[PDB]
């Protein structure tokens, strides 16, 4: 049992029994002179959810979104969750003392989020995998799907 977190059951493996393997990611970049940024999660082949994010939005924040989003739509189920986000899997697995001098609107909101499977995993993958293993193709769905919806937004369709 990982210590000084803020889900005591929360594991970086992956759960024999899980109902769910999901995939996260969250896309930050800059075009016509202002940061986009999108988030997403899939499965190896299907776009469960993917939305573009304010303009602003740092990678790191999109990151936090992305997992949030996999949380919520996993409440009451037994989540495996992927994401190459060192960021966002510290800010899940490990608890903070101090107030929150940035992203603390989404860190809250991820932090509760961690309450609502019914059992969770959240575990580190390495991103732009070139392989067709289903951690390499989930990862790529899941950027794919947030650069995508960060680029129709910007372009308006
Ligand atoms: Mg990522």
């Amino acid at each position: 049992a990982e210590t000084h977190g803020t889900r005591p059951d929360l594991t970086d493996q992956p759960i024999p029994d899980a109902d769910y393997t999901w995939y996260t990611d969250g896309s930050s970049f800059l075009q016509e002179g202002q940061r986009r940024a999108g988030a997403a999660v899939t499965t190896e082949t299907e776009v469960i959810w993917a939305r573009a994010l304010p303009a602003g939005t740092s990678a790191q924040r999109a990151e936090l979104i992305a997992l949030t989003q996999a949380l919520k739509m996993a409440e009451g189920k037994k989540l495996n969750v992927y994401t190459d986000s060192r960021y966002a899997f510290a800010t899940a697995h490990v608890h903070s003392e101090g107030r929150e001098i940035k992203n603390k609107n989404e860190i809250l909101a991820l932090l509760k989020a961690l309450f609502l499977p019914k059992r969770l995993s959240i575990i580190h993958c390495p991103g732009h995998q070139k392989g067709n293993s289903a951690e390499a193709r989930g990862n790529r769905m899941a950027d794919q799907a947030a650069r995508e919806a960060a680029m129709k937004a910007v372009l308006e369709t």
